[PDB]
């Protein structure tokens, strides 16, 4: 009888908290990039290109873009004509020998755990298992509450779909579990049906709230490997929050293994956060991805980034649209 | 030979650096509030007084105020006659049975290092390699702070220039910048003697040794020397509220007529809600020291407290501020 809503609009923007909540990578990259790495000293003796610095540094291609990412986005680094050169703030102000130099400052916070644990992840690239996996589902899904009704509201129809047999269109959730994206749209359109591809022990939290939501009688839930096992038939392929886990190489290989059996007409949709085109900010979503460097093999991309991988695998990009918490819903078509 | 310059001001200003540099006291502020103390939870039940919040959270009073300053300048909390409640934005987004909550979210960070060592503090409540790292900040103000100091009345103590005594501080740069502005004037810097060696080394620097004296004391019982003019600077927001009274009488009682406190600090605003960049600093302060950041109603109390004159606020950099009050 109850039927929890997933359209209705969150009456405030969270947003903000997220941003707030990130400040730590500031102060971690600040004290990381001062007094572990040298890289404004390094810096100041000349501009370098983005593979000159990675070599300086002895750092790994994504461990050199989220640094410099973030510390353009924090306006101490700028990027030209490709090299990567000290703006004048962190010229005078972050340099050891620049006589208005608070370098000895930031340095204070060089040796907490954060920050060591920074220095790590760069250099180096009481739970069980039901309980932790449910644990980070049930605290990502505050956030899918708050942005998948924006994300339903914003998804457009597409064509009537070629799955069922005008037909309702067949939205997999790929490694969305939770599979709470899903839920909103099978509530703003009662003709379509969806699928939760994920881990069994995601599955069990999507299967209550299916029933919350009372959408669970046109939701299947399956389990599965998304690199090897075959996706089911699709009209709409969803990856929400899923490809900046990975590095650039898995990327292209998910990407091209949806489109692979999408038919014609079927779309992918990509739900995320973007970098500016030339990785430089935003700020906020410079210093999630240095959460997503720490926790996950990706980072944050560029919308071009994701036209790259979008027209590798043969889609034809058709839109981006935002949704809310500085997601982005990236359309594409079977061609 | 060679002389140092302090009174050119930096060509850029460092205060943006110094507010990013505080981001992890708002990630630890909010793990803290959600995972550990319930602080949304518990005003969502009913809007308390400060007393009464202090008194559900178990915390002291000086732990509370950083904590409900720290909120309100995220936008969290707010005051409102004299009590304290959730915003709209908290009831939506941090109470825990919230359609809209992401408490679950924010708890991601509720067993960092940073997280705990925040509570521990919260619920409980190398000399030179620290001053030398607290000298980059002062280098970067001290030309500003020396430009909007007035000169004041000839001075009392030279039998004529002002003396200048620098109480704690550290580096002494701010009174060497003021001693190259005004040549006739004389200064003193009273601190740890493994401090004063610093000050010996930039004050052959900036070429004002000859008219600099490095006295050693304990600042609470040494008597202070003579002097017209004595400096409080990022002194008094290392000290709980009746040690900030205890020291600003202490340095009052020795003044001449024509004599001069200057308290140097930052500000928070009146009813302690903000800014958001002092809240996050008054929160490292209160992390490492007894005191917290205080606002110009706070020092105003002291001021007149010790039956000095309030005068005048002047913004100096990196969020400083000149309180100038003078001996009547
Ligand atoms: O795919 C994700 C995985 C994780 C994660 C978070 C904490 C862990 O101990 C392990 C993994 O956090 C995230 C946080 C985000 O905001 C977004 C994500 O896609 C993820
Ligand atoms: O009086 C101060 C003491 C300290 C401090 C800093 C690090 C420690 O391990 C111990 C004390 O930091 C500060 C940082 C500031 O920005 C301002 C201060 O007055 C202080």
């Amino acid at each position: 009888m109850a039927v929890k809503d997933a359209l209705r609009f969150p009456p405030t923007d969270v947003t903000p908290i997220f941003d707030l909540f990130r400040g730590n990578f500031a102060t971690e990259l600040l004290a990381a990039s001062v007094a572990h790495l040298h890289v404004f000293d390094i810096l100041n003796e000349s501009p370098l290109s983005l593979d000159e610095l990675q070599r300086r540094l002895v750092l790994s291609e994504r461990a050199t873009q989220v640094l410099v990412t973030g510390l353009c986005a924090m306006q101490l680094l700028t990027k030209r004509a490709g090299e990567i050169d000290l703006t004048p703030l962190a010229r005078n102000h972050l340099v050891t020998t620049s006589p208005f130099s608070v370098g000895g400052y930031i340095s204070l916070a060089a040796q907490s755990a954060g920050t060591l644990a920074l220095v790590e992840r760069l250099k180096s690239d009481a739970m069980d298992r039901e309980d932790s996996a449910r644990f980070l589902t049930l605290s990502l899904a505050g956030r899918a509450w708050n942005v998948a009704p924006r994300f339903a509201d914003v998804l457009p129809a597409g064509q009537p779909g070629k799955i069922l047999k005008s037909s309702g269109r067949v939205l997999l959730d790929v490694a969305g579990g939770s599979g709470i994206y899903t839920m909103a749209v099978l509530q703003k359109y009662p003709t379509w049906r969806g699928i939760i591809f994920d881990r069994p022990e995601v599955l069990k939290i999507a299967a209550e709230l299916a029933e919350q939501t009372g959408v669970r009688d046109r939701l299947e839930l399956h389990a599965g490997d998304m690199w090897v096992d075959p996706f089911p038939p699709a009209d709409d392929i969803l990856l929400s929050n899923v490809l900046h886990d990975w590095d650039r190489p898995q990327c292209a290989r998910l990407v091209a293994k949806a489109t692979s059996g999408l038919p014609e007409g079927g779309r992918l949709l990509i739900h995320d956060v973007l970098l500016n085109s030339d990785l430089t900010g935003p700020l906020e979503i410079a210093l999630y991805s240095l959460a997503l460097f720490s926790l996950t093999e990706g980072r944050a991309y560029s919308l071009e980034e994701y036209r790259g991988w979008i027209a590798g695998a043969d889609l034809k990009y058709v839109d981006c649209i935002p949704t809310s918490a500085h997601g982005h819903l990236i359309l594409s078509e079977k061609v």
